[PDB]
């Protein structure tokens, strides 16, 4: 009973969490560092999927996102921009093949990235992100292993 209460307690202010990414130095190629989150469900050629976040970076960009299965797909994508106050990101997208993974090439950035409220909405509006909200870890989302640098869940730095 106590714990569901606590859960429905409305608080803007409460510690938020995100996932963060101090990405250091920009390396040469878009593929030199690498985030990865896999939808819970297979997305299927000829669907349209809307990738939802919020985000924010230490400096503007563009954040390169490449769905993934036998092949890559690099148009069209759900790849979208950042500066360095929080905003919304909202950017649809048709799958042209089943795809399995989101690749996010963060290899010609510097700096920081934060990320929160994680979702990809199918056609019927069917959330296919597992750990969008950071509240708790980042599970699900994964680096190539010798990509030197870490995937961590912060308090809001803007809070
Ligand atoms: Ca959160």
């Amino acid at each position: 009973q106590v714990a569901y209460l606590n859960s429905l307690i409305t608080d803007p202010n409460a510690t938020k969490h995100v996932l963060y990414i101090h990405m250091g130095e920009p390396k040469t190629n878009n593929w030199d560092r690498e985030l990865y989150v896999n939808p819970t469900t297979e997305l299927q050629s000829g669907k349209t999927y809307t990738l939802k976040l919020r985000v924010k970076t230490s400096a503007a960009c563009d954040v390169t996102v490449w769905p993934q299965g036998d092949a890559t797909q690099y148009w069209p994508t759900p790849s979208f921009k950042s500066t360095t106050e929080w905003t919304t990101v909202a950017q649809a997208f048709e799958a042209k093949s089943a795809l399995k993974q989101l690749r996010f090439e963060l290899g010609t950035l510097g700096g920081d990235i934060w990320m929160d409220d994680v979702q990809l909405l199918d056609p019927d509006g069917n959330n296919l992100i597992a750990n969008g909200t950071f509240e708790e870890n980042a599970d699900g989302w994964t680096k190539p292993s010798w990509h030197e640098y870490e995937i961590k869940t912060v308090a809001d730095p803007d809070q």
